[PDB]
């Protein structure tokens, strides 16, 4: 495969993200790989997929890093319900505390 080739750190490389990451589930996989690839993963691709989506540690200030503020807000909510119970994190902090982790964390993991 090659989905990341050039990213200093992707999703495979940071390893405390992408070892939480390792952990996926069938019904995580089912929303992650359903809205995030919008493809049903299986078994080699919500592997490398999953460590290797698009490139979260990527630069922020930008159009686009607003633009996931909004879209991580609302799933800040459902999202980390699934995500953050494998996302480096164990369900905690307060909402504000949500969502800044998404400007910080899925636009910057490391």
């Amino acid at each position: 495969f090659t989905i990341a080739q050039g990213k200093g750190q992707k999703l495979c490389e940071i390893e405390r993200i992408h070892f939480f990451l390792s952990k996926k589930k069938t019904d995580e996989l089912r929303n992650l790989h359903k809205l995030l690839y919008n493809r049903p993963g299986t078994v080699s691709s919500l592997k490398k997929n999953v460590g290797q989506f698009s490139g979260f540690p990527f630069e922020k200030g930008s159009v686009q890093y607003k633009k996931k503020e909004e879209m991580l807000k609302k799933f800040r909510n459902a999202m980390l319900k699934s995500i953050c119970e494998v996302l480096d994190l164990e369900r905690s902090g307060v909402n504000s505390e949500l969502v800044k982790r998404i400007l910080n964390f899925l636009m910057h993991p490391k």
